[PDB]
């Protein structure tokens, strides 16, 4: 069916949106741009089409083997204080009397409306249910982006698929799909995960692949199938009667209702705000996925997959071969409703492949060793670090990006540097800040981030030095088109930061002594001293 329908009204912004940064960063401002409703039109366009979706023997035999795997999953509702206790502070308000602090407070009437959304749920299998539809806003830098568009329900329901669905999502994936369910992993154990199958195969060959905006390719179809395999679980018979309604009146599609309470039309297809998204797009990715590597006769195929994000890799059958068997894939992906935006390619070298935005680059420990990490062009880290330092905002990529991307050189010389110097200035060191991390929202305290780093990368991480000049390069290359000063003077900078840090003592000192050894010359040498990267919760208003 229609991937989405359109009454003509717009989509409506809630507050005032600024398109622009209102500069020790980065001089060029004027390429920092955020997404804002004005540009919904035309993701509306290109987010919306028919789906024809064709079915073969090799998808129905790997949906059978999922759903064997997902038939020894147990899972347990969630009670009401369980699922309150995990709703973000900030998270949007009812419109039906109540807001986020009520639900984490157990207000008599946040729990009384929920019990009345959930008695709802199960006696009515059919109504479909209110969403609000929102455009995002999303900082990036030129070279130009719509608004992404965000659909979630009211704040009754969202704590009701928590009850329903939270142990589901947070231990089927794992079971159905081992290692190919790549939100099991930090950014060390997937750095890992991927070298070393690399280095398992006689002759290797992977491939990301793109699927052009998934989420509007995910039929009614794909999201029962997906039901179907939730049901496998030994489930509480009322635990499996609100799923079986949750689908049937939410997950499937839905009217859609904007920030005025116009109505905006209709939704077929996956809401990338509901409970559910990362669990669904990764189980249906990973589905179609391995359906397709059977139809193209893909040899010994690894994959990991996140939500809509897949690689694989695999042995090569020669250049020719390779290459009319990633055709094959693509047409069977496209079979099974998931084509390509960018077409695939076969890929030889393992650090060409990006996934998850990253690929792996390597460098060398303070011993001499050769030690793998993952990394990315900077431009967009970058770009919202500015944002970030500029405007004020909820929420904080910076400290995100300086914790998966620590080992990095972009991450190490120009953010901590940054962003350890502002909360020096502004005596700030203490305050936890909220950021994201695969899509759930921690609390974390800069001054706990050398341990945060040691365990999620190793010692090594604080040592890292001879880079590959592929990496340096995009790396100069990118401060020097976004107006950012270059390595040599990030260096001195951090030489002072370091210093004022260590002045301070106890846990400053500690981040000046780790975080910073890399800028001294003569070096201190260095010795040591979660339930984290388990599942994926974007779009799924989570807090830890
Ligand atoms: C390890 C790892 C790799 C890529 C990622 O991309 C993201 O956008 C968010 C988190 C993340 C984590």
């Amino acid at each position: 069916s229609m991937s989405y329908t359109w009454t003509g009204a717009l989509i409506t912004p809630c507050a005032a949106e600024e398109s622009k940064l209102p500069n020790s960063l980065l001089r060029h401002h004027n390429m920092v741009y955020a997404t804002t409703s004005r540009s919904a039109g035309l993701r509306q366009k290109k987010v919306t089409f028919d789906r024809l979706q064709v079915l073969d023997d090799h998808y129905r035999d790997v949906l059978k083997e999922m759903k064997a795997k997902a038939s020894t999953v147990k899972a347990k509702l969630l009670s009401v204080e369980e699922a309150c206790k995990l709703t973000p502070p900030h998270s949007a308000k009812s419109k039906f009397g109540y807001g986020a602090k009520d639900v984490r407070n157990l207000s008599s009437k946040a729990v009384n409306h929920i019990h009345s959304v959930w008695k709802d749920l199960l006696e009515d299998t059919v109504t479909p249910i209110d969403t609000t539809i929102m455009a995002k806003n999303e900082v990036f830098c030129v070279q130009r982006k719509p608004a992404r568009l965000i659909v979630f329900p009211d704040l009754g329901v969202r704590v009701c698929e928590k009850m329903a669905l939270y142990d589901v999502v947070s231990t089927l994936p794992q079971v159905v799909m081992g290692s190919s369910y790549g939100f099991q992993y930090s950014p060390g154990q997937r750095v890992e995960f991927l070298v070393n199958t690399w280095k398992s195969k006689k002759n290797p060959m992977g491939f990301s692949y793109d699927t052009r905006c998934f989420d509007s390719t995910v039929t009614e179809n794909d999201i029962r199938v997906e039901e179907s395999i939730y049901q496998c679980c030994d489930l509480a018979p009322e635990a499996r009667q609100a799923i079986k309604s949750l689908t049937e009146r939410l997950y499937i599609g839905g009217p859609l209702t904007n920030s005025k309470g116009q109505n905006c039309g209709y939704r077929r297809c996956r809401a990338s705000g509901v409970l559910t998204t990362s669990c669904g797009n990764t189980l249906t990715c990973y589905l179609k996925a391995s359906a397709a590597c059977r139809a193209a006769k893909l040899q010994d195929c690894t994959m990991l997959v996140n939500g809509d994000d897949l690689v694989v890799i695999c042995e090569s059958a020669g250049t020719q071969e390779d290459a009319a068997s990633l055709r094959v894939f693509t047409e069977a992906m496209t079979r099974y409703s998931a084509p390509p935006g960018d077409p695939p390619q076969p890929e030889y070298d393992l650090e060409l492949i990006t996934s998850c935005s990253s690929n792996v680059s390597v460098a060398h420990d303070a011993s001499g060793k050769r030690v793998y990490y993952l990394t990315r062009d900077p431009t967009t880290p970058l770009a919202r670090a500015a944002w970030e330092t500029a405007r004020h905002t909820p929420v904080n990529s910076w400290l995100g990006n300086i914790i998966m991307y620590a080992p990095t050189l972009w991450a190490r010389m120009i953010l901590m540097t940054h962003f350890f110097s502002i909360l020096l200035a502004q005596e700030q060191l203490e305050k936890a800040l909220d950021c994201q991390i695969y899509g759930a929202c921690y609390s974390i305290e800069p001054l706990d981030l050398p341990q945060i780093i040691e365990r999620l990368h190793g010692l090594s991480a604080f040592s890292l030095h001879s880079y590959s000049p592929g990496e340096i390069n995009r790396v100069a290359s990118c401060l020097r088109k976004l107006g950012v000063p270059p390595l040599r003077v990030w260096r001195h900078r951090a030489r002072s930061v370091r210093a004022r840090l260590l002045s301070q003592g106890g846990r400053a000192a500690t981040c000046g002594k780790y975080l910073f050894n890399w800028a001294v010359k003569t070096k201190l040498k260095l010795t040591p001293i979660s339930g984290w990267f388990v599942a994926g919760y974007s779009g799924g208003d989570i807090y830890h």
